[PDB]
């Protein structure tokens, strides 16, 4: 599990740079949001190709889903987040060994 | 259908970008629109390359035939509608197996 949550990238750059802000909502569109993705994982983790298209359906998946509203042209944008920038900042709104282990029995047999 | 609806890329850009204008009708030839759909792709699915020929039948056979008007220039040209930039928005101007289904085949079916 933690390997698994550590092979998680998309939730690492939405932990470390996306927040919800109340006071600034700041709509985004989603290519805006798969761009700064992009970015981040080039000068965070490796220089790589992105692709918007799948990274539309993560991002429609992971922790920020339900700030996924319609904008008046139909197109998915993200409601009252805000993508931090390099130095913007959160602002307000064992089992027993001592004998034949290989006998061993889980605690219900 | 559904599938086929989402895989269809040029439906999606004329929707997103391609909205009609009689207040300014703002004549662009049709290696105009294929450059849009062009960028339009590049920066909302994949860096694509794409050969504006082919853009061009699928243009003439898309829903924007109506508006795809002919010029002095011998030309086809969108006419009538605007070409919205990435900043621009939309602007005034089950049967039931009751106990055997395999011998389901009622007259409707």
């Amino acid at each position: 599990e933690a390997y698994r949550k550590s092979q998680d990238t998309l939730h690492r750059f939405i932990t470390e740079r996306v927040v919800e802000s109340p006071s600034a909502e700041t709509v985004y569109n989603l290519s805006e949001v798969v761009t700064a993705y992009a970015e981040w994982y080039n000068a965070n983790i490796n220089v790589k190709r992105h692709i918007a298209l799948e990274l539309s359906q993560e991002l429609e998946n992971s922790v920020l889903e339900k700030y996924l509203q319609w904008s008046p042209n139909k197109t998915r944008i993200l409601k009252g987040c805000r993508i931090l920038h390099k130095f913007e900042t959160l602002q307000p709104g064992i089992c027993e060994p001592k004998n034949k282990w290989w006998e061993w029995s889980p605690n219900p047999s």
